[PDB]
């Protein structure tokens, strides 16, 4: 019948791309952004129709983390074994709390690279719980003995749970991990994730630090296997995000047509010029490294000295030079939902050497590039884009660490609906118990 | 010893291709058509030998529906889940009633694109029941997460029932659906249907509206997989019929060598010129769209807004322009046997804009192109062609909706045997209880 | 909505139990029988309300066959192998034709002892097709190496298809046959049939002739296994029907609590007194024997008896003479020559036509015990399953072998065959529109 | 074929998911439902729940209305099977709660040693005196009906 209009005046309006605005105003018609500009120039059309108005210090688009892991693991096992042993109900319950906190922190979009993102996003989407927009990969695809693999378990236990062969009862094809070997098997692997509703595909294209036995210098999967994985994704209009450390894996991922790279630890002059020339998103995921450098190995298994300082330093140079060279960048934390995503911003500025303005851009305007065609117009405060907007109390351009205080976010709009705000309940506005 | 001759004089004789005839006569020696021409010019040879004679107002060849679905589903589940849950005995019993009604309506040939057509055609062929000529594909071949897939069930349950791996007791390889991924698996899939006696192969080469999660714009299967499927069919002298909506799937099906396309919703100038240049049958299957547009979504699941009006309109333009451009066309309803196939005729004329004469041609003379080399000489009232002939009471050229009245068909000949006629029993002429 | 009343006047009315009536009348309110008595004594309240009347020569209740086999096998394999190889879709299609012919012959109830009766009764019940009332056992339960078994196949192929272990895709638990060994396995076997909706349970409690290698003198299953099978049925208010030939199997079935016996070929004085004292239904199934004695065996496997044929006759005859409750079963596919069993009742067992009609009607619902409604008799309150004839069967019992001789067929008070009534019965409409 | 059973699915799909035979990947033994037939199988069924940490055991001891095809008048499981289920629970200091409607199922549950009954729809004079004399909890669950 009639559009639901909300007007928001802002002391400072940070739009995602382009300079921030002073004493500006933004309008929301229903689910989308109807106006952005200085407070003076608001259409009178909207002044007449609105039924809601807020004034806030700082206004900016909703934040994205682009590397998240919907695990909800039990705290029993230190390594990936928890992934398999944890019953998905326990995981689901925990992932609820995490998605809440995420939203409560102004994170309105997540790209889940391994986990139950697909299965949980439906409890979000029927409104049984609340959370960011979730763009899941279903399971990460890994070769046998790949970064995905659980080396501490016998191969049979692992491939029984996560292989693409021998269908069976017990939610075959719907785990955090998917082990495929060969061109035939990777086809089913890609397709099994699409079946769950995945909006991006994740591959382990090089060795990793979290897996116990495997070496990050070396590539994983064949060029043959990766080409197919990309093509399979491309046909359903997904893109592939590749986890890579060594240069070998990085170049294989680029050759195959992957469009997002994670960590990219051994990126050098050649890699940056490529990622630009080919328009590939670089996601450093620095948080993990800095968290554990400071931890000095609390929380990890002793074989995760793999990260070392050779890796830690290389990784930094890669991120820094990528910035300097002008590679498109977005921000990922590599943690559970509700984890300290805000940190990545800090490290963008302090370690990569961005301006706060650019770090905000990597968290907002650029972040939807992480799912390519599955993204709407969003991550920016601009007419026509999706009304995912948040309001602040302090100016992040002065202090970027402001995001690490959840109370500093006062208003949270996702799809033009208000989930956190003054005298707004824990499950957002006009909330009602879905079980009645 | 001696040929069984039947003479039929007709007020109007509509032959399938070429102008209709006035006050004509047709002869049947045994299983085939011995003469067509004006009543005056009957060979005296036949006048001397005949033991049967009928005069009817209108005479035309037996009708074909070219997209039918031998499911016989229980009415319990709304989606494809019924396909798996329904015991094939229940389906078989129901498909009997359907085949009867079909014949009773002057449908003497069906092309079953997914279902038990092969398994039921043997109860027809031993004469335990009666029905049209059935040309089944056995199961429709679909990729995992394809249009064939039952998304509401766990992947394991589905691939256990319908995969081409892990042979087992319980009629492995003989369902309504067949899920193959990769070049190796599609080979067995094609071959499993041939094993059942299938005379055509059906692929889902694009997303569909009836399946819950998948998007009709995008292609399905690899070009690699489809090439093989075509070649496998070609070697046994079958052809492949491809279900396609988006242009992407349409062009992939054409490149692979498919020779029938279903729906073809996003066909445009480029597609029509191809289907002609390459001699590919276009089967619109409009009934489904119009039935549910009028229903306004009664009978469907809420995620079948996929059809939308974007799809519904596009589809119409495709069909219309295909007609205008002179693409070879045949008629398919996409329903169970006994369903309202007669409707498709109406929509041919009223929506596609055919003349009634051309709509009859798409239901008769063209329809055997739908199975290529597996077709005899049939679907036309012409010397040497198979004696599948029906008689009417009213002239369909004046009113095409006449077919929607089953009583308007008074005589039904299949293989020169009379199944419906004056004082002819429910199981046709010289019928006897097969269980004595 | 007012009750739909139909009145039928009859020259002769044969009610099932009790003497037949002359110049009688019967009323049907909706699904059930509202009045039976002489034409004179019809309640006037029904004369005022009826919207239909018929007059027919002979009126009697709808017929039952109590041993039927919903197989719909392909004609390729001559033994039980056809059972496994035939795709159930082919079977279903065929079983449709059979059920039609059945109804068209005045058979309004069938007890299917092995086959797809449950799965097909679904297509009957939603009215997609027509057929008698079906009371299926799902699969017949047999031990390994039992009468059920397909000896010509390797044991693994058979138990993969029909065992109660190793669930899998492909309609596990829903075949013509079910092989269980041991007390634990027979519990699942009984239960798997109930799952399909079965209203009776069938066991092979002795060797048979239609299986390739087993001997009909010997018992099958353990007393232990049968006791459990009975108890499992009893808990869901089914009863067990046991196929038995040798005395050994017969007495084991009776001891376990089975309430219907099939063939009962070696029944003697002791068995008859038991079946009466315990109230167990005797179903001879003579048709098979006489069909193949006349065939001189053509159509069977060489492992088919003239000794057995005689014993079987004596059992049936003496059972009749001794007054055992009897019903009639042909042991064929639906549509098959059930009418014959009547003829043999009279001519071989030596019953009067009246008693043979009673075994096909009034007694026949005893074959499913508590699963039976009030039916199989033309009597007030009983279910309106009624048929009409042209000739008097009491004079010639062979009249049933002529399907035209049945002119009217009412099942559940709905008319499926009658004057100017279509092939799928009255007010029929294409279910696919 | 119990109240737990999903009748609209083929039996194999159901027992693959919920049976106590054929262990496999995919959280075998950890669903909403557990189908056991026979004394040997019910032992594992009770035990599989304790494995998950369960503090009570639930049996369907009669037909229900929320399952598609089964009749609430009739009992379910054998007295034999229930006795074992109770004993298995008792050994780990759990008790058994039985879902029952028909008197047949109610009395079989009481005889086996169940200590909580659900719905108890056909309870009468005899059942009440028993539940008191034996100290069995009655839980009506009226909400569903109303
Ligand atoms: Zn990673
Ligand atoms: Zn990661
Ligand atoms: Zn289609
Ligand atoms: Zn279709
Ligand atoms: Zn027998
Ligand atoms: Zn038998
Ligand atoms: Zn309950």
């Amino acid at each position: 019948d009639e559009a639901k209009v909300t007007i928001i005046y802002a002391g400072l309006l940070i739009p995602g791309d382009g300079e921030p605005l002073r004493n500006a105003a933004l309008v929301i018609s229903d689910k989308i952004i109807a106006f952005v500009g200085s407070e003076a120039d608001i259409p009178k059309k909207y002044l007449r129709s609105t039924q809601s108005t807020h004034r806030v210090p700082v206004l900016m688009p909703g934040l994205w983390d682009c590397h998240m892991h919907f695990g909800g693991d039990d705290d029993y096992y230190n390594d990936y074994t928890s992934g398999l042993a944890t019953h998905p109900a326990s995981s689901g319950a925990r992932l609820a709390r995490g998605c809440w906190e995420a939203l409560q922190n102004g994170y309105t979009s997540y790209r889940d690279l391994a986990g139950y993102g697909c299965e949980v996003a439906k409890a979000i989407n029927d409104g049984t719980i609340v959370g960011p927009n979730v763009y899941s990969s279903g399971a990460a695809l890994s070769q046998t003995a790949g970064h995905g693999d659980i080396f501490a378990l016998p191969a049979g236990e692992v491939l029984g749970s996560y292989g693409v062969m021998n269908p069976r009862p017990g939610y075959w094809g719907a785990g955090p991990l998917c082990i495929a070997d060969g061109v035939e098997e990777v086809r089913r692997a890609v397709r099994l994730q699409i079946r769950r509703g995945a909006k991006v595909i994740k591959v382990m294209a090089s060795g990793g630090v979290m897996s116990r036995d495997d070496n990050p210098n070396f590539a994983q999967f064949s060029p043959e296997e990766l080409k197919v994985i990309v093509e399979e994704a491309a046909r359903q209009n997904r893109i592939v995000s590749a986890h890579v450390h060594g240069k070998a894996g990085i170049m294989a991922a680029i050759k195959a047509g992957c469009k997002s790279l994670e960590h990219v630890s051994y990126a050098d002059e050649e890699v940056w010029e490529l990622m630009k020339e080919k328009g590939i998103l670089y996601v450093a995921t620095r948080s993990v490294i800095e968290i554990f450098l400071a931890s000095n190995g609390e929380g990890l298994v002793k074989e995760s000295w793999a990260k070392l300082q050779a890796l830690a330093d290389s990784h930094l140079k890669a991120y820094q030079g990528a910035i300097k060279a002008g590679v498109t960048i977005a921000l990922g934390t590599d943690t559970a939902p509700g984890g300290p995503t805000a940190l990545e911003l800090q490290f963008a500025v302090e370690r990569g050497g961005m301006t706060p303005l650019e770090a905000i851009k990597a968290a907002t305007a650029n972040a939807p590039l992480s799912v390519g065609p599955q993204a709407p117009l969003t991550g920016q405060l601009r007419e026509g884009y999706e009304a995912d907007v948040i309001a602040l109390e302090e100016n992040p351009l002065e202090d970027i660490k402001v995001f690490q205080e959840p109370k500093a976010v006062t208003h949270v709009w996702k799809g033009g609906k208000l989930f956190k705000g003054p005298g707004i309940g824990p499950w957002g506005e006009d909330a009602r118990n879905p079980f009645l």
